[PDB]
């Protein structure tokens, strides 16, 4: 179970970083080469980015340059971010738990107080 | 920008982990309380879990105990997995580069044949 969930989570994470990389590049092209910026937007409109790898594999047959730029920027994002995720996520989980627990108590308290 | 991307990535992970927790819980209910297992399943079908936080918040109105069960199991899964993600993601990224590089080489190979046989594609 654990291994399989970890692997599944890594795919989701990588795909999210792929999308994050695509946004950065939408920006960059939104100055440099608007002809390619408009093209990328149209490409996104009809090609899902939910599976980053499938998205990249099909793009590579259509615009290899974009894919390489996406791969490079995704590397920069990954490296700037990966090592913070365990801690930041633990902090967010702890805060989530305290919040739902507080809401849950407010509910029982009202529902017991009358 | 980096901090904002990290913050957003955290929300995505947290929600994914709450989805995973909901599934583990619904399977455990499968033998423990089959009526509650079909109920959770149907609740999942009609309520989006793409934001795990609002999912849990709405669930509170229907079942307080279940929310806590989901939170606790979500912690189990997170602790079992979080520390592996940096390393495994780097491996997965290296593996993606190998696959795309291979694919680029396959395109290059086809272009060399087009050049060698110009304007024909092969032979």
């Amino acid at each position: 179970q654990t291994k399989h969930i970890a692997q599944a989570t890594v795919k989701v994470l990588q795909s999210y970083l792929t999308y994050q990389a695509v946004l950065r590049i939408q920006s960059e092209l939104g100055e440099t080469n608007p002809p390619q910026a408009i093209w990328l937007n149209q490409y996104l409109a009809s090609h899902s980015i939910q599976n980053g790898e499938t998205f990249l594999t099909e793009l590579l047959d259509e615009n290899k340059e974009l894919v390489l730029r996406i791969l490079a920027v995704r590397e920069d994002i990954a490296e700037s971010v990966l090592d913070f995720l365990p801690g930041m996520t633990r902090n967010s989980l702890a805060e989530s738990n305290i919040a739902h627990r507080r809401h849950l108590l407010e509910r029982l308290t009202r529902t017991v107080a009358e």
